[PDB]
Order: C-alpha cells, then sequence, then structure tokens
C-alpha cells in the first residue's frame, strides 16, 4: 500500500535523526568506555549483576536494522548504558565517572531530539 510506504519513509527519516543523535552522543565518550559490550571474558560475573547490557555497537545494529521505533524506545537504550555501569561500577572509578559525564551532557543532545521529533512529526 502507499499508506505503508509513508510509514516506512517516516521510519527511514527518524533513523536518519537518531543516528546523528548517535553520533553526538558517542562524541561524549571520547574514552570509547561505552562502544562496546562488557565482555563476559574480562567480566565473567558479569551477567549475575546486569540484566539487560547495553552499549553503543549494540545500539547501531538495532538502529541500523531500524528496530527504534520511536525516540523513547532510544532513550531507553542509552540510559541502559549509563545506568549499569552506575551500578557495576562504585562511585571512586573512572568508569562510574565517565558515565555521569555522559548523562550529563547527552541530555543536552537528547533535548533538542525531543523537540525535533515533535516538530517534523
Amino acid at each position: 500500500s502507499m499508506e505503508q510506504v509513508a510509514m516506512e519513509l517516516r521510519l527511514t527519516e527518524l533513523t536518519r535523526l537518531l543516528r546523528s543523535v548517535l553520533d553526538q552522543l558517542q562524541d561524549k565518550d571520547p574514552a570509547r568506555i561505552f562502544a562496546q559490550p562488557v565482555s563476559l571474558k574480562e567480566v565473567p560475573d558479569y551477567l549475575d549483576h546486569i540484566k539487560h547490557p547495553m552499549d553503543f555497537a549494540t545500539m547501531r545494529k538495532r538502529l541500523e536494522a531500524q528496530g527504534y521505533k520511536n525516540l523513547h524506545e532510544f532513550e531507553e537504550d542509552f540510559d541502559l548504558i549509563i545506568d549499569n555501569c552506575m551500578k557495576y561500577n562504585a562511585r571512586d572509578t573512572v568508569f562510574y565517572r565517565a558515565a555521569v559525564r555522559l548523562r550529563d551532557q547527552g541530555g543536552v543532545v537528547l533535548r533538542q531530539a525531543r523537540r525535533e521529533v515533535d516538530s517534523i512529526g
């Protein structure tokens, strides 16, 4: 149908905007702490602690499959990155501190992305 195509074009455009958002958030992680999944070889007990692991590579795979239907789903995954790190790692660690900085810097980006999503529709 033509409606299905129009909906597919909307999803494609949302994907384009989320790619730009993802790039901007990932630049706020210049140490690449959140770039890849936590290694179960190196942290064998990780899944005893963290039930839904997340990282930027995993988000990018989902994004490129057009697997985010709306900005709320994308934000949920971003928040997992932060929130998982702040639970597993103590306050005095470079990891926890990196997460706090990512959260604070990413908030700005996400605030305008929400306005852009509502605005463009």
